[PDB]
């Protein structure tokens, strides 16, 4: 259930806050590592059933192994002083922080370099190779956004979760979720890395949301956003979801995309 | 007070452009026999009504003439609710018209020499509003308007990545504060509608300045510019330029650089 995921408490050391708001807190910190070295670290904390729900979350990720999914090294049991217990979930600690930011970023002169497009490119590729690595396991992700995608020490994507405008419209009038309203959010996302770091659908309010996309309007062609990069995402908003391309499609779709540019 | 206010036969409410907690379409009867599209915003406090002195604002502000400050065609008074009558710009906003220019489908890219007018163009709004001695409060991309020919004039569709440090912390407004609110304003025009200071939260927002950190130079910002909006921002208000001194020069900017 948590044998081989849970850490005793005495093994962390919790830090500054990295960002805070209505997802819990999450901050940095060391983890003692059975190796006897300490590691730098990102813990989320955060009531009756979010508690369980909280722990449910860390099932179905205890055992998640892929480059660009997001490792988890553990989850702890923080007791209160009125003994309350207070899940924290392990992560480890990313100097690059969050794709969305990092996209804003690199569009400031002191932060990172002007990203380029094969390297655009390769951030979609590994966001790919990720939720097709997760549709094969059958796992709905259903919050796929830049937000929620976390940069690598060698600055690969990988995919993680801490929102109308990522939702498919087959999700946002019935209240389901299928692996392609998955696959509609990615496109979505290629939308935010394409554009570095712009909110979908300027001008429209959330709440046109619904009849925006039942008009059959979606998300504009970026200026400089190559004519054959457009379709694959385009094709993610397919009215039926039936009719979407599968991760896996995608994901070869982007890659000999990519080994065609210089 | 009277003698700007319109009679409401001659108006006629259409559909709704935005609204806060409103703006609506509509048509206005002129004088001439002509109807004018115009916009209608719908605004206040009853218990006790400042009205008295709204109405001075919207006095104030409907003999003042400017190309870069929009035009107040009047007030119309319904029973009690005021409207305020403004020209309608098919253009909209200037903020969802710069991201407009990034995608396709929408108005073209900007060019920079472009991108300086719009800069102008505001400061040369503020520099009539200031020599008339007047404090606007709230200066940004999303207030401004775009006229038909490509034009920016000043308004207050009526922000603390806006507000400077002098008036987070106390609470004092100068046009030295609008001339900070400027510069931001900028900031965003030369990014192209991106959100003030990215990876930092509004409640860090007074830490964050008291610290020495401002607006970062965007991916291609000319040094000279980023030098003319660095001055907004500097921590004495009395340091900072003034915006005749600003309009001379990003005018002289704009005019270096090649057609
Ligand atoms: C300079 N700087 C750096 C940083 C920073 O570094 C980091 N390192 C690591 N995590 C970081 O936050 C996190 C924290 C938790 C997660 N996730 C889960 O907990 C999780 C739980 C249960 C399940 N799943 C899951 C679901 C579906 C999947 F398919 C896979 C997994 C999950 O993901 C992902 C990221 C950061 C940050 C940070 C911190 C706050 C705000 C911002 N914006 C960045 C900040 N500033
Ligand atoms: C495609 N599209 C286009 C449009 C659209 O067109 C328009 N035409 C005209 N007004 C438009 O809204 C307004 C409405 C009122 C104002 N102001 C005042 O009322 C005002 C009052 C009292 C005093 N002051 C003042 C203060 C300081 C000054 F220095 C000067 C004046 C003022 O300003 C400015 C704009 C639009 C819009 C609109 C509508 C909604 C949302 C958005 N985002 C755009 C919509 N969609």
């Amino acid at each position: 259930k948590l044998e081989d995921v849970v850490i005793d408490r005495n093994l962390l050391i919790l830090g500054k806050i990295l960002g805070e708001g209505e997802f819990g807190s999450v901050m940095e910190g060391n983890l003692k590592q059975e190796d006897g070295t300490s590691l730098k670290v990102a813990v989320k904390t955060m009531s009756q059933r979010e508690i369980e729900e909280f722990l449910s979350e860390a099932a179905c990720m205890k055992d998640f192994s892929h480059p660009n999914v997001i490792r988890l090294l553990g989850v702890c049991i923080e007791m209160s002083s009125q003994g309350i217990p207070k899940p924290m979930v392990i992560l480890p600690f990313m100097k690059y922080g969050d794709l969305h930011t990092y996209l804003l970023y690199s569009r400031l002169e002191t932060g990172p370099k002007h990203i380029p497009l094969q390297t655009l490119l390769k951030f979609m590729v590994d966001i790919a190779l990720g939720m097709e690595y997760l549709s094969n396991r059958n796992f709905l992700h259903r919050d796929l956004a830049a937000r929620n995608c976390m940069l690598r020490d060698d600055m690969t994507v990988c995919v993680a979760d801490f929102p109308v405008k990522w939702i498919a419209i087959e999700s946002l009038a019935d209240r389901v979720y299928t692996s392609k309203s998955d696959v509609w959010a990615f496109g979505v996302t290629m939308w935010e890395i394409a554009t570095r770091g712009m909110t979908p659908y300027p001008g429209v309010q959330n709440h046109e949301m619904y009849d925006y996309l039942l008009h059959g309007h979606r998300l504009k062609q970026p200026e400089d956003c190559l004519d054959e990069l457009y379709e694959i995402m385009y094709s993610c908003w397919r009215t039926d979801p039936l009719d979407r391309p599968t991760f896996s499609v995608l994901r070869l779709q982007l890659e000999k995309l990519l080994e065609s540019l210089p």
